[PDB]
């Protein structure tokens, strides 16, 4: 099933620190975003995949830091073990998220629903994972 990120979601990038996921799909750029290698090393990828899933009922995942992730449970993220799992399972099994070139929580504190809005998703053909600002390392 089609998992996607909210249009308000923001990428972790070399061009500005911050860019909205909306700009990547609706203005078709290839700006370098953070990702992981097969050897579990942090690197960058210019975007090669962009898609619009329309309108979906979005979920809010709160961190201990008070920050919030906004996505669907339908797409699989990955832990520090290199094991691929949905954000919803990483929450209720309390699993550690993968490290990145920014300070962030590994465990999610809370889960809530928030209403339907514009949703988007992005990737690359090799490693197919992306780092978000106030968000988990997305994968599909």
């Amino acid at each position: 099933s089609g998992g996607a990120l909210s249009y308000d979601t923001e990428i972790l990038t070399t061009e500005y620190g911050l860019l909205p996921i909306g700009d990547i799909v609706e203005s078709e750029t290839e700006c370098t975003v953070y990702s992981v290698d097969s050897d579990g090393s942090t690197y960058t990828q210019g975007v090669a995949e962009w898609h619009d899933r329309g309108e979906q009922e979005v979920f809010e995942y709160c961190l201990e830091d008070g920050s919030t992730i906004r996505a669907t449970k339908d797409h699989k993220f990955m832990t520090t073990d290199g094991e691929m799992l949905p954000i919803d399972e990483i929450f209720e099994s309390e699993l550690d998220l993968m490290r990145v070139d920014s300070s962030g929580d590994t465990k999610i504190a809370t889960r809530e629903y928030t209403g339907s809005e514009d949703v988007y998703d992005i990737g690359v053909e090799s490693d197919h994972n992306f780092a978000l600002s106030d968000g988990f390392i997305a994968s599909n």
